[PDB]
Parts: structure tokens; C-alpha cells; sequence
């Protein structure tokens, strides 16, 4: 179920929603806008609301589902701050417990597809993403996961989250 | 000391930002776009960020500090219920206290200027703009206000937005 048709000319990355999708096309450019201040989404170039087209960069890497084996604990860490800075700033990408085509790893890692964002006083892209890793990884039982991720959501604070970046690499 | 300078071609509003304030550009685009689903910001055309401009609706109307003494308590209370709509949202506008420039009325009522716009989980839309108005209308004693607004802060549902309202709207002339 797609909301958009992504072409590619050049540098950049087209990203053209369907009619219907008009609520998406917003949050997308809104969320990216947002994020510009910000190294881990695709510079925006253009929005075009008559064709409900985004153009950004095109991001060369790996999606993380290809790779997410290979990945060293250096890379998921930098992974889960990525978590931990949106849930700061208060943004639900959602899906993040499926990251699989939206998460570009290179030299550096890149974030893609906000059109589902929504702003969220505690947001789930850490204890979402969380829950993938365990899945592909298979680090931890489901109860010691949602031990550690019930204590992040109780303090959701710096220290929270240290204690629960650590833990988790320490399962690698 | 502005940010920006806004040129009108034809129907649109042209944002240009100084160079200084890239960082303002985006939270402009940003915050505006994730508004268009709702009537009371201009729609957005355009953005360059080359040139950190924003190009938009021009909005026809009387900005709120040429007619502030003369709006009637309907009008105030629209004004104060999309303030609200903004701290639901959780858009943290900023300098709601001075909006004299920033809320341009006519049948309809419409908000510009956010470039200076944070996410928050309480926003203060509604306490700042509440000290504008007691500030320009004299509504009541400082010290009354603070207690009303900290209340509508400790509660923040729809309820306790309802009372804060009341509380405002009923010491109007
Ligand atoms: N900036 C980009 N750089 C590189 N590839 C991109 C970029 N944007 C999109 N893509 C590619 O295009 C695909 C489709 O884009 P995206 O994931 O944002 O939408 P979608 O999930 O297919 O659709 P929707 O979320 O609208 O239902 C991505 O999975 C990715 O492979
Ligand atoms: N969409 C619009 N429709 C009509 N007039 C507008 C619009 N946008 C801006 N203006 C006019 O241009 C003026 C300047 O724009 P704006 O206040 O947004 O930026 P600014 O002068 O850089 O302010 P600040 O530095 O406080 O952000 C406004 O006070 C208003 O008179
Ligand atoms: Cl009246």
C-alpha cells in the first residue's frame, strides 16, 4: 500500500504522491524541513504542491535491511542516537520497528520517509526501532527487552537513555 | 532587527531570508507545511533554499495591532481557540505576547511568521498570547492571570482550556 511514486534524474530523488495522499505530501516536506539542521535526513530542494512532488537528494548507501547483520555496535549506536534525537525533538516517524527501506547506510547513515511523522510528547522511534533490532539480531528475550524499554519510557532522559544504549550494545 | 524581507508579487507573499538565518528558512518551510491541513496559516507555494525563500499566500486583512481595542469577544475567543489548536498540536509559535504583526484578520483569521517555532509538549501559544491581550485590554491584575494560565498549564486538556476561555472572555468590555 504506497502513498507515492519515487523517480530519480540526475542528483536528486523525486518523490510524486498520489491525490489522495495530499496529508502525507505536507508532513513529509514539513518533517524534512524540520530536519535540515540535522545531518541524518537528505537535503530538500523543492516542493511542487500542484504535483504533490518533493525533490531531495538521493542518498547513496544500503538500506539497513540488507546489511543489518554486518553492522558493528559503532554503527547501531550511531543508529539509536538517530532514535533518541527524534524522540527529543518530539517527532513519531512511525514504522520504526520496520525500518528495513528507510534507513540509507554509507560512510554515513541517513534517515528517509517522514510522509507518517507525527508529533508525540514521548515518541517510540527508540522502543519501535528497539524491537526490530531484536528481531534481526536476536539479542534478548522479548521480556528483558520491554524491561529495559519500559525503563526508558518511564525516565526518558539522558540518563535513561545512556543506560539503555549500553545495554543493548552490550548484547553484541 | 528582522530576518528576513517579504516582497508581494501578485497574490504571493515572497520570504527572503538574510543568509545569517538559514536556520530560521527551515523552521519557516517546516512549521507552515505541517500547518496546511488547517485554514488559519497561508498556503505554501514554494521554497529555494538557494535563495532561502519562501514563497506563499498573501493574506488580505488588518493585522491585530491596528484593531486589538476594537475586536469583540467572538473574535478574541477564535483567536484564543486556534492558539489552543497550536498547543494540541504541540508548535511552540514563540513571541505569541507580541503578535501585533503576526495575526492578520478579516472574515477570516490567519497566522504568520513561524520561523521562530519549536515542538513542545506544552507549548505557550495561548499563556503568551493571554499576556498580550490582559496587556492591551487590562483585563485583570497580573498576579490573577498567573494564577489562571499556571492552572490551564497543569491541566491542558480540553476541559481546563474551556475554563481558561471563560476566564479570559468574561472580563471583556
Ligand atoms: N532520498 C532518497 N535517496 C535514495 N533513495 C530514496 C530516497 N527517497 C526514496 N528513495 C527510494 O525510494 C523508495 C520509496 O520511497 P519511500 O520509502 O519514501 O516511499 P514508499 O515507502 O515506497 O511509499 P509510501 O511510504 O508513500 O507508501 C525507498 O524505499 C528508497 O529505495
Ligand atoms: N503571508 C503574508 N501575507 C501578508 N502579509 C505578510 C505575509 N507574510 C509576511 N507579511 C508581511 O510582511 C511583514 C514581515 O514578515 P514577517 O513578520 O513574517 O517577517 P520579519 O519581518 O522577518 O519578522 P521577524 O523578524 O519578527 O520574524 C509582516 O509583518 C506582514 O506585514
Ligand atoms: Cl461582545
Amino acid at each position: 500500500g504506497r502513498h507515492s511514486v519515487v523517480r530519480v534524474e540526475g542528483d536528486r530523488a523525486i518523490k510524486q504522491f498520489f491525490p489522495a495522499y495530499r496529508y502525507n505530501f505536507w508532513k513529509e516536506a514539513g518533517f524534512l524541513s524540520l530536519l535540515q539542521e540535522f545531518d541524518f535526513v537528505p537535503r530538500l530542494y523543492s516542493i511542487n504542491p500542484e504535483k504533490l512532488e518533493i525533490e531531495m537528494e538521493f542518498i547513496e548507501g544500503r538500506p539497513i535491511k540488507d546489511v543489518i547483520n554486518e553492522l558493528n555496535s559503532e554503527t547501531i549506536g550511531r543508529i539509536l542516537d538517530i532514535c533518541r534525537k527524534l524522540d527529543v525533538l518530539g517527532i513519531q516517524k512511525e514504522e520504526m520497528n520496520h525500518p528495513d527501506r528507510h534507513i540509507i547506510i554509507s560512510d554515513r547513515i541517513v534517515f528517509i520517509d517522514f510522509e507518517r511523522g507525527v508529533i508525540k510528547c514521548r515518541p517510540s522511534n527508540l522502543t519501535q526501532f528497539a524491537v526490530y533490532l531484536n528481531s534481526r539480531l536476536r539479542l534478548m528475550k522479548n521480556e528483558e527487552l520491554k524491561k529495559l524499554l519500559r525503563e526508558y519510557k518511564k525516565g526518558f532522559d539522558d540518563e535513561s537513555y545512556r543506560e539503555l544504549r549500553t545495554q543493548i550494545l552490550q548484547y553484541m
